[PDB]
């Protein structure tokens, strides 16, 4: 419980770095006056309780926690669905890490009407001890989907996994609303490029 | 071109100080596991081009641009429509400045402590919902791309997007209400 | 003890606000002359120190709001004379009230969620040289648990003296430069 | 002019990334409850003027300023003189860049090539990394200010007090390494 804080140190650092790196993209794009594919970036280090519980369910032995793919997380947000593929292509082309193949959250991507996506990278962190490779999960969401996802996450923690029938249905409604807001935005960015 | 950067100095510092003041509000809620009415906060100093451009329209003489209310601006994003009202109530109650006579704005007179002494600078505070702000952002961009004259086909999709954002908020408020049926 | 986090909220916020305000002084100059401020730091006194200081000074938990340094800011200067200037700036500001080294305490009026709340804040002023020594004295006085062994204490005293010297030297550079 | 502003984009970004990478070092130690070789890290993009000033001085051809090694500069500050070689070596050991080609040994400097990922692919950039002791750097600062104020020619009355100050700073370093020394016998 105090060897935890020590264990995670490399995970913060990689977060702080990919954070500043990813944030450079928007800045570069701000000089073209061209539309930035990136609205903003956030990151987080998975909490101990989140990590242990996820181990539980994924039957990940405790000496193999390093296999967990989201101890270090970043989240890239965009205005437009179509921005995601752009961002994905940028991340594949980058050479300061490498994309780890994987096929997870296939239902989550789909249920969200493909407004939430993600890919895992192996990042080569320079340690005092030398070099330490760490998994980093990079989410890619629309602003709209992320709004909805945030609310779902709160209530889901508020009722500890038991969202009342009444509230679930209003939350489903909210989801479709968000999904629709994107619909109309994609049609905006669509109508524009008819230039 | 740089006597400007001298004019703008007390505005940047007003924005920076209020930025960290208002960001404190969400911080005071984080340990409650009670809901933060403020989701996040941004600020900007008005671009020197925007100032002259605006001084044109509203017929503001150069010697009175200090009466322009938004040289310094903050913007407060809220999750729920109901939050905007809670935040406005908070701004009116704060003593570290004074208020001057889905969205909202007010103007404060912020007493900026300087090296020369005390200086009151006007600051515009905006309060939006996330959804509202997303739509308003695209509207602003386009309103620049098409230089103030947006094509008709685009204008419609903008109107529909606007209405899409409002449903999202309305749905959001009913979650909020139904949850408060506890 | 989760009370601590809840308790220290207003102190972090006050330190955060003072931090941005004091760092504004250096900004104001480096556009107009020599800034009397080099850099600024701030810290919320950690829970362990609060408790140990409280024992030392024999303060009960229902008064630890009387401890002057639960919020602390530290302003660093180049020149001894600079400190005096900052001293007066601080005394001239209205967004709070006052109640080679130097420290004052302010009562900062924090706008809380439920109303106002005046918290004490300690502001230290130091030359860059004095601070560097002080850092070490603190670190060693830590690492050695408050009994620093003499073979080290005398060395610290020399560093103390070395630094004092260098400020003497720097006061003079300022003195000669001002003969213009 | 905005030829510059856009030209300086990759430099601003590279300073920001290395700034975060280097601040990890002090973090990693100050967690371990060890002593940290790095006290703090700063960084600068060379002002447009200083690139033109340094232009004429070193017989530049403005078509090749990208040969100028300190457009993007970082500076690491250490408590002790012994830390500097400790940093210098951590710096030689890293794989996210490659190291390339008065005050005594209280100040070092080196130049890295930084493999910057940009929107249109890779761009290697030279970044200068000065390592100094706190004391060293404090005198350098006043030195740099006056050398600038008096346009490269300092009044002999002031140069003297400078040399004196420089000796006071150097002695301070000597007392500090004696401290670290007697603590290294624990
Ligand atoms: N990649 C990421 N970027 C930013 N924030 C993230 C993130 N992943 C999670 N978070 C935040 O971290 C908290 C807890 O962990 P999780 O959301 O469950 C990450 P996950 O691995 O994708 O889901 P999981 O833990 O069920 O496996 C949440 O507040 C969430 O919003
Ligand atoms: N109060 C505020 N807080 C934060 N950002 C603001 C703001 N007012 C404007 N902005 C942002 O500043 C950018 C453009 O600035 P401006 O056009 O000069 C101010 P404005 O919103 O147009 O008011 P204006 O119409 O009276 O001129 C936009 O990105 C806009 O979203
Ligand atoms: N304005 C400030 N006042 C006090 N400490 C400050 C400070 N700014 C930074 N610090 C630092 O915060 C760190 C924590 O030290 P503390 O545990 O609070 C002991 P202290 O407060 O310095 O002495 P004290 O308990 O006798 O009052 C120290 O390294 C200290 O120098
Ligand atoms: N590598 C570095 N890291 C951080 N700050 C630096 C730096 N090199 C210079 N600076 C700082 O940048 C400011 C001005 O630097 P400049 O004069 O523009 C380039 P210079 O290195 O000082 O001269 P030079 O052309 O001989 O190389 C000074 O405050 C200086 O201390
Ligand atoms: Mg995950
Ligand atoms: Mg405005
Ligand atoms: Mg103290
Ligand atoms: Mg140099």
């Amino acid at each position: 419980d105090k060897q935890w804080e020590r264990f995670l140190v490399p995970y913060r650092q990689a977060v702080e770095e990919l954070k500043v790196k990813l944030k450079g993209i928007r800045t570069l794009y701000e000089y073209e006056d061209d539309h930035s594919p990136i609205e903003f970036v956030t990151g987080r280090v998975k909490p101990v309780a989140s990590i242990l519980e996820k181990a539980r369910r994924k039957s990940i032995p405790l000496h193999e926690i390093e296999t967990m793919q989201d101890i270090a997380g970043l989240r890239i947000m965009c205005q437009f669905v179509d921005d995601i593929q752009i961002v994905k292509e940028m991340l594949f082309a980058r050479k300061d890490f490498t994309v780890v193949d994987q096929r997870d959250y296939i239902a989550e991507h789909k249920e969200s009407g493909y407004r939430s996506y993600h890919l895992v990278v192996l990042y080569p962190l320079q340690t005092v001890s030398g070099e330490k490779h760490v998994l980093v999960e990079i989410q890619i969401r629309t602003l709209a989907m992320n709004f909805w996802a945030t609310i779902e996450h709160s209530l889901n923690y508020k009722y500890s996994g038991n969202i009342p029938e009444k509230v679930k249905l209003r939350l489903q409604r909210a989801s479709e609303a968000a999904s629709r807001l994107d619909e109309e935005m994609s049609e905006i960015r669509g109508e524009v490029q008819e230039a």
